[PDB]
């Protein structure tokens, strides 16, 4: 039901991360009460392997904190504040609550919402972070996510992909695409895409009604990133995708109803 191709799935980048600083409980917390289908995560890993959720490789842009994930423990990371930033970025959006917010670890996030939210998790290449897949893996079985599309893995990674269809070949993946990559993409690589992942995620700049229905017609989901703006949301759902990642999932909540 969830990864029908006749359904419209609101997926909230890094949580409602338009109104709230991504990646933090209250983010997905929002999501959640803006009636978005999926909550977005990021995942990094620390120094002592612990997966957290993060956009970045670098604790600089959204924490207080400096330098590699993978250079600092889980607890050091766990004293930052991973909110303020937000306040300093968008003052006309800035909230007292958002001092002092934290990074969330994966466990806390599944631990949070349970059953009672839908993930949307991002892996890397398998060298990056040796062992990722095995731990998500591991932590989605130890909270009883392993209904199909409970849990959707995404990637640019395609080898990560390959290697998470392997382990769970139930386990939906979609695949990340850069504009350049989506500019250049042929019906070889998309029947190929079909054959570890249910869909596609490209950057949406690059999609027009003749690449969209292209990928269509390979029977993969669609969910461009990240479409922030009505008159977008609206072209991009008449072109016929079927789904967006976005930073406002009210609004999408409003505008996919009319589709
Ligand atoms: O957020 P970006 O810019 O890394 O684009 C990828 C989206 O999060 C979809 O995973
Ligand atoms: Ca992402
Ligand atoms: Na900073």
């Amino acid at each position: 039901n969830l990864l029908s191709p006749d359904r419209i799935l609101t997926v909230a980048h890094r949580g409602a991360s338009g109104y709230v600083p991504e990646h933090t409980i209250l983010s997905y917390e929002t999501a959640q009460k803006m009636k978005a289908d999926f909550i977005e995560l990021d995942l990094q890993m620390t120094k002592d392997g612990k997966l957290i959720v993060m956009h970045d490789e670098k604790l600089d842009r959204t924490t207080n904190g400096m330098g590699w994930v993978k250079d600092h423990t889980l607890a050091d990371i766990k004293k930052l504040d991973a909110g303020s930033w937000f306040n300093e970025a968008y003052p006309e959006k800035a909230k007292p609550q958002y001092v002092g917010l934290k990074v969330p670890t994966l466990e806390e996030v599944l631990d949070r919402f349970g059953k009672h939210a839908n993930y949307y998790i991002e892996t890397k290449s398998p060298d990056t972070y040796p062992g990722m897949e095995e731990k998500l893996i591991a932590s989605l079985q130890k909270h009883k996510l392993l209904k199909p599309g409970q849990v959707i893995i995404q990637s640019f990674s395609k080898e990560s992909l390959v290697k998470v269809h392997q382990l769970q070949p139930n386990l939906p993946t979609v695949q990340l695409l850069e504009a350049k990559q989506m500019a250049s993409m042929t019906d070889a690589a998309l029947e190929e895409i079909k054959t570890y992942a249910v869909g596609a995620g490209p950057d949406y700049k690059a999609l027009n009604q003749e690449n969209v229905r292209m990928i269509r017609s390979h029977g993969l989901l669609l969910h461009p990133y990240t479409v922030n703006n009505e008159a977008d949301m609206h072209r991009l759902l008449d072109w016929g995708v079927t789904g967006v990642f976005t930073n406002y999932p009210d609004l999408f909540h409003k505008v996919k109803k009319g589709y």
